[PDB]
């Protein structure tokens, strides 16, 4: 059985922050699941149905329906208490973002004590768990898992998303976004890797539309801004922020040569009278008119690499190791492995059968084969003609 | 003679960051001044005259004219080298904001070595200095000053500004914005302090217009946002940022009860579809329609206190000690002392005669007397009827 960990702590000021993954697992569930979460994940259906998770375009794009009493009663629930969250805040001077960073990057002994108490609250629970699944890093939970002998798959929506791309997801046994294992997996297959496809072929395989035509007018430098309170910008950012990213670029380019694109999910937008503000319908059309791209650790960085743009990546993230290679050919090879073996087809990370497949730690070849099979209806060879056939 | 320190390091991506204070001291100069700055402070008049310092409304409000060759040739110049700035950046992983924070809060031995070398480059220079003046904290410079036996007045525009208020300035021997001495000065006059005026009287004395009428409609909580790369938000902020300030408030109020006002000087503005976004012509009209106010350490916080609003002050700043008092009466007394003795009438901090007056460390009574005299055309008594007469 899966034990899916969906923390209810509203670090960013919003109840049931990870509600979409709750609804996705419930909808795809083929077995009884053990949810470790908050009661907020169960009520909210009662007066804020103006949230994006309830939007029909959200549901169609992510492929889930809303649950009912029957759908939810099929599973088991362990609910965390809010009193620990209140205590956590005061231990970080009442800063919820700081507390969020601690949650992501430090063991919290009181939380380990509660998780142990909950897992033990009913006998047989622990022995039925085949793996934990967590939507974010959590050293409290990971310490608990070591003690009980259980693995932890970290899982999230990936850097390529619909409608521009095939939906992808992350699945990492060590950590998602921060502390990933993508680099280590690649360096063991670097020996026998020679992708014959070009970078554009790789990009086109995952694009649902054709890449944009030439922009005609370009800007020397593009700046990707991100969501200010995403785990990427508060814990994995090497201390960089949007404004210091801007400053970093201003050490190199005049104002006239900087094109800035705010994140559509951010609470803030750029004012007009300072920089040239991108207005493209999507980040690829913005990338298309820049000579080089600057980011902390936004998904758009991978788009920039996949289109052959010089990219600066200031924070920690899953694809950074690709940007640290010196050549276009090493880049293609690393990129192919990242797209076809590290990234998972979105629906599969919610497929209990596929999760048990990965819990057996199969060879990379087997991993790439399963993904190519889903995308379609030697590891270099599989990819090589997978691109050609497509 | 004054030795005015105006660092040229473009931490925020803009040459001659402190150019207005250069122009203000040059314009008010009644003696030869020793400027320690960059050559950028001397050229920029040559293609970015679209900066606010060149705006006629800027000049009229701050009371300076542009300098010419004659005006500038009256003084002496020691220019810092850029190679140290390049080295400083790489020592902070190329993050200019982080380097800025280090500059404000750490000794930098290479900079001390350069300042010493410059001050010694011409004999007689050091012996002619009566005090350093610095527009920001700088432990490098302060260490140098200790060695040579010189004081350091930290000086800046204050929390009350034209056109809403009489212009004020800061003058602090220990530190401006961070590490101030306003609290310590107050606690030595707390004994003999009984201001009979009300809080509204104090506020009205500094207002150039009458306070706004009642708003009719209110919001439970107002959120003051600040400029992201101001020294207040990067070094004196106790790690809080705009987005975590928002999160702090969202732990207490529903979205429907939050009114947010972005800073007019910030590069970012709020999008409309999330919170109610303030549109007031000034921060007092925004304050007027809030039941309580939340800030990191914005000047607007002092406005909120002066109007009797419950205020939360999360960062370090000059007026925090006022907010830490429990009562309205202790609050008035502390507020009166802050407005009349800690804050300086703006023009005076550029008046060499007045600076020599403060370098003699006179009694608080003498300080309050000089300021009230300027504003007009026992320490409790002086203030009491200064408010009444006005
Ligand atoms: C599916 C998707 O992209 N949703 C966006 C939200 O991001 C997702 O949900 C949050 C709760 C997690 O922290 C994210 O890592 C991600 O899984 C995003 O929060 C909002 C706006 O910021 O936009 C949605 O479209
Ligand atoms: C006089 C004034 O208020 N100017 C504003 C600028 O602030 C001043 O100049 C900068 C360089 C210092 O860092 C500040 O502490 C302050 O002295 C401000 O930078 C800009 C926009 O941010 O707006 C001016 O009006
Ligand atoms: N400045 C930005 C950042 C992200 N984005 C979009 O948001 C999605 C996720 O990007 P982050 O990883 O930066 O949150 C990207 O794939 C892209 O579609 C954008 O359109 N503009
Ligand atoms: N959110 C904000 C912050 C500041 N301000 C204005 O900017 C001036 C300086 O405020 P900071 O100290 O926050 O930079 C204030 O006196 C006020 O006039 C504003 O109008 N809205
Ligand atoms: O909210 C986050 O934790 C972040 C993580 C990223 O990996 C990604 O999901 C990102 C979203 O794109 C923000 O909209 O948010
Ligand atoms: O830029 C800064 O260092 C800050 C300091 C504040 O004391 C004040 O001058 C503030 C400005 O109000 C920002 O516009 O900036
Ligand atoms: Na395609
Ligand atoms: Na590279
Ligand atoms: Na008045
Ligand atoms: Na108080």
């Amino acid at each position: 059985g899966l034990a899916v960990f969906l923390p209810p702590y509203p670090f960013r000021g919003l109840k049931a922050p990870y509600l979409w993954m709750f609804y996705k697992y419930l909808h795809c569930a083929t077995d009884s699941i053990l949810f470790i979460t908050g009661e907020d994940y169960l009520s909210v259906t009662d007066a804020q149905r103006a949230r994006w998770e309830f939007d029909p375009a959200s549901m169609a794009s992510l492929g889930y329906e809303l649950p009912n009493a029957q759908s939810m009663a099929c599973h088991e629930y362990l609910t965390l208490d809010n009193a620990f969250y209140e205590t956590l805040l005061s231990r970080h001077h009442h800063d919820p973002i700081k507390s969020f960073s601690a949650f992501l990057t430090e063991r919290i002994p009181d939380l380990e004590t509660e998780l142990h108490a909950l897992l033990d609250s009913k006998k047989g629970i622990i022995d039925q768990i085949d793996t934990f699944i967590s939507i974010c890093n959590c050293p409290s939970l990971e310490h608990v898992a070591r003690t009980l002998g259980k693995e932890v798959m970290h899982i999230e929506i990936g850097p390529l998303r619909a409608p521009m791309y095939r939906n992808t997801a992350y699945l990492d046994f060590a950590g998602v976004n921060g502390g990933t294992e993508a680099s280590a997996r690649y360096e063991k297959c670097q020996a026998e890797f020679d992708i014959k496809a070009s970078l554009g072929d790789l990009h086109n395989y995952f694009l649902e539309v054709l890449p944009p035509a030439e922009a005609a007018t370009h800007s020397a430098a593009g700046v990707v801004l991100q969501v200010e309170d995403c785990s990427n910008l508060i814990a994995y950012n090497h201390d960089f922020t949007n404004i210091s990213l801007l400053s970093y670029v201003r050490q190199r380019y005049e104002k006239e040569d900087i094109l800035v694109r705010a994140h559509p999910g951010s609470l803030f937008r750029l004012r007009d009278d300072v920089f040239t503000i991108d207005d493209s319908a999507n980040s690829l059309a913005f990338i298309n008119q820049c000579n080089e791209v600057f980011t902390i650790n936004s998904s758009v960085g991978l788009e920039a690499i996949l289109t052959g743009k010089k990219t600066t990546v200031l924070g920690d993230c899953s694809y950074a190791f690709i940007n640290e290679l010196a050549g276009a050919s090493a880049t293609v090879n690393a990129a192919a492995f990242y797209l076809f073996s590290y990234l998972v087809p979105f629906d599969l990370v919610f497929n209990q059968e596929y999760l048990k497949f990965r819990l057996g730690h199969p060879e990379e070849r087997e991993i790439v084969g399963k993904h190519i099979e889903f995308y379609s209806a030697s590891l270099s060879s599989l990819i090589n003609e997978a691109i050609s056939l497509e």
